[PDB]
């Protein structure tokens, strides 16, 4: 187990219905490859680095949580795989959140 920053970009252009789905599938996804989820951000819209999709805004979610690194790689991949998620970047922790 390993303390990770789990940032996640969803399609800015979700209805607060889809957004809740995403995170509902994003929820499960982290619980079925062992993480701990110690605490939940929701960050909401922001300007991309550069246009993801044809769209300079992405939706930004932040998830500080515990997991086996070895499932690390397999859950960022499980994210990806959404249509609506845009981006997934999971960074080692370093300065967590008590």
């Amino acid at each position: 187990m390993r303390r990770y920053e789990v940032n996640i970009v969803l399609n800015p252009n979700l209805d607060q219905s889809q957004l809740a789905l995403e995170k509902e599938i994003i929820q499960r996804a982290l619980e079925n490859y062992g993480a701990r989820v110690e605490k939940v951000a929701i960050l909401g819209l922001r300007r991309l680095a550069y246009p993801i999709a044809k769209d300079p805004q992405g939706y930004f979610l932040w998830y500080q949580v515990e997991m086996p690194e070895d499932r690390v790689n397999d859950l960022a991949r499980e994210l990806r795989i959404r249509d609506n998620v845009r981006r997934v970047m999971v960074v080692k922790s370093q300065e967590p959140f008590l």
